[PDB]
């Protein structure tokens, strides 16, 4: 509704602050959704990838988000990313967000743009034998005026802590950006 605009007006009210700590909290919110699923009993691997264009991917091997109709009459995946930390907050502060779900033998995809406005509905794009959810968002430069570039070392301390706090959970962090390519993995 106007709820996505509200986040875009006072981001600090929803995230912790409107700085580099807030920008990295967008990533932690998406990782927390995969941790929730690990704790639900499904999944043992989380992959975080900093893409060449400055977007970030968070991939898991959980069951994959449910695709049915939510109590509001609207599809579930759409509700999660558009209704008010919450994945809707990430979506509001992103110039673009994409979801990819591997569930019930199928691959579902849904795209959002310019602050969380659905660019498409949930679309069946192929078939799979793999399960899980992959979220890829690009934070908005008009919100984080100073910077939108993720810091490998900042993400790494937090993912290390999540891997230590949970146990039997392999967290991999990757950086694809030109000249600063790095790969790390954490498992306790
Ligand atoms: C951002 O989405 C998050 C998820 O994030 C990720 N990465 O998976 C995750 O944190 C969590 O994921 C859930 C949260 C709830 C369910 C959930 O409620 C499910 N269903 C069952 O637990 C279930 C278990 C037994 C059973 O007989 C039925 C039948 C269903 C009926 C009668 C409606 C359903 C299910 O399959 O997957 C679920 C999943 C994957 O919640 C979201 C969707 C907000």
């Amino acid at each position: 509704l106007e709820g996505l605009e509200a986040v875009r007006k006072r981001p600090g009210m929803y995230i912790g602050s409107t700085d580099k700590r807030g920008l990295h909290h967008l990533v932690y919110e998406i990782v927390d959704n995969s941790v929730d699923e690990v704790l639900n009993g499904y999944g043992n691997e989380i992959d975080v990838t900093i893409n060449k264009d400055g977007s970030i991917s968070i991939e898991d091997n959980g069951r994959g988000m449910p695709t049915g109709i939510h109590k509001s009459g609207k599809p579930t995946v759409e509700v999660i990313f558009t209704v008010l930390v919450g994945a809707s907050v990430v979506n509001a502060l992103s110039e673009w967000l994409e979801v990819e779900i591997h569930r019930d033998g199928n691959i579902y995809h849904q795209s959002f743009k310019n602050g969380g406005s659905p660019s498409s509905g949930l679309v069946k794009k192929g078939k799979t034998k793999k399960t899980g959810t992959k979220v890829t968002f690009k934070p908005d430069d008009t919100i984080f005026k100073a910077s939108t570039s993720f810091n490998f070392d900042v993400l790494s301390e937090r993912l290390q802590e999540s891997a230590f706090l949970l146990k039997n959970l392999k967290i991999t962090l990757n950086d694809l950006r030109s000249g600063k390519e790095r790969q790390e993995h954490y498992h306790y």
